[PDB]
């Protein structure tokens, strides 16, 4: 297991996310369903010049599966994945000039829900969840799994979990009082509300 620190910014904005008083939490499951569309879209596309690149499943679709015995909910994609050097380095350079364009706007009077418009979308995790463990696997790359509670540092790690053929999966361990998002008429609620036209189908797993 490798240790990392998240750079300043980012970890800053985890904290911003953890600390800020914001009742309107439930923006966090548009905003990684949008990740798992966007993934899904590019597999899409790159499999029209090289059909080879769907042999680890031609299937594109989100799957959201509560489990309240564990008090997770997790968002799985068969989307492109991502590499080791996604998860470690490439993405993060990129979330910096996105992030810092987001504190930008907050201090100018935006909210929270806009994260998405400046690609760090994912970070709302922790408006919900405690540790967030993102499982991935990228064709030619292995599968790892991504992991963090915050606190200025994530883990990577090799995955000897069940493999998952291509995609990405989030697992959100839940705060102890964000369990209405186990909740079935809950997450049907936000997903029409904020997700209703995703071009990939999502189906709600029930427990
Ligand atoms: C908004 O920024 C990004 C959005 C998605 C991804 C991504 C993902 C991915 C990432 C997150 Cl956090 C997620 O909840 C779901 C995903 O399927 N898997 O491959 C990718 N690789 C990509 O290149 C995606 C096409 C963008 C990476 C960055």
């Amino acid at each position: 297991v490798e240790t990392f620190a998240f750079q300043a910014e980012i970890a800053q904005l985890m904290s911003l996310i953890i600390n800020t008083f914001y009742s309107n939490k439930e923006i966090f499951l548009r905003e990684l369903i949008s990740n798992s569309s966007d993934a899904l879209d590019k597999i899409r596309y790159e499999s029209l010049t090289d059909p080879s690149k769907l042999d680890s499943g031609k299937e594109l679709h989100i799957n959201l599966i509560p489990n309240k015995q564990d008090r997770t909910l997790t968002i799985v994609d068969t989307g492109i994945g991502m590499t080791k050097a996604d998860l470690i380095n490439n993405l993060g350079t990129i979330a910096k000039s996105g992030t810092k364009a987001f504190m930008e706007a907050l201090q100018a009077g935006a909210d929270i829900s806009m994260i998405g418009q400046f690609g760090v979308g994912f970070y709302s995790a922790y408006l919900v969840a405690e540790k967030v463990t993102v499982i991935t696997k990228h064709n030619d790359d292995e599968q790892y799994a991504w992991e963090s509670s915050a606190g200025g540092s994530f883990t990577v790690r090799t995955d000897t979990g069940e493999p998952m053929g291509r995609g990405t999966k989030v697992i959100l361990h839940l705060k102890e009082d964000q369990t209405e998002y186990l909740e079935e008429r809950r997450i049907k609620e936000i997903v029409k509300k904020h997700s209703q036209f995703i071009g990939y189908p999502i189906t709600l797993f029930v427990e």
